[PDB]
């Protein structure tokens, strides 16, 4: 049988990619998961994780990753719920090696929902179980979930170099918060790397145009 999994990293953020990757391993291949102790991820460095990444390429059966930047992100004809679903599909559908089962983070407050949607919207046939946290529970899950947030990690990584300290992306985040507030303030307008419906934007412009004196 081959065991697939798939996750999703960069939801909440304000700035940059959602990342979605969906990963196939046979079940033989499952032990090595646990070997390379994907589970306990989550504490390491990105420079540690971009190694474990390369480790858990190595014993997949297929994987895909899609990098949807801000400008896909906020065209969107859905729900950021409904876009998930669709692009989780999509990453599932594109797979070379096709998996019998199919273990899901549930994105939706709904495990049963999102596993039932997910299903509908596949082009074969197999077995979906989503799970809230499942990257704390199955490997493989675990594993897609690693593929993603290198991928996300490497993508923000790519647009420092560009614009300088962005912070993680995250409203959350100091740096990122000031970035986007001095960005605002020099242009009066937002740099073309973030998603233009993020509540944060709105609160940003009205801040700092409440400053001007």
């Amino acid at each position: 049988m081959k065991i697939a999994g798939i996750d999703e990293a960069g939801r909440g953020p304000v700035i940059g990619p959602m990342v979605i990757a969906a990963v196939v391993v046979d079940e033989n291949s499952l032990p090595k998961l646990e070997e390379l102790k994907v589970r306990d991820s989550k504490k390491l460095t990105p420079k540690r994780r971009e190694k474990l990444f390369n480790e858990i390429l190595g014993v997949l059966d297929d994987y895909v990753i899609l990098e949807l930047p801000p400008d896909v992100i906020g065209s969107r004809e859905g729900t950021l719920n409904e876009f998930e679903v669709e692009n989780f599909a999509k990453a599932l559908n594109s797979l070379k090696v096709k998996p019998d089962v199919i273990y899901a983070d549930a994105a939706d407050v709904d495990e049963e929902r999102f596993a039932r949607e997910l299903g509908e919207r596949l082009n074969f046939e197999a077995e979906v179980v989503a799970k809230h946290k499942a990257d704390d529970i199955f490997p493989v899950v675990s594993a897609a979930s690693i593929l993603a947030k290198v991928t996300r990690d490497r993508a923000v990584e790519k647009l420092k170099e560009e614009y300088g300290e962005i912070g993680s992306g995250y409203p959350s985040d100091p740096r990122t918060r000031a970035f986007l507030e001095n960005y605002y303030r020099e242009h009066g307008e937002f740099p073309p790397i973030v998603r233009k419906g993020w509540k944060t934007l709105k609160k940003i412009a009205e801040k700092v145009e409440s400053e001007k004196k």
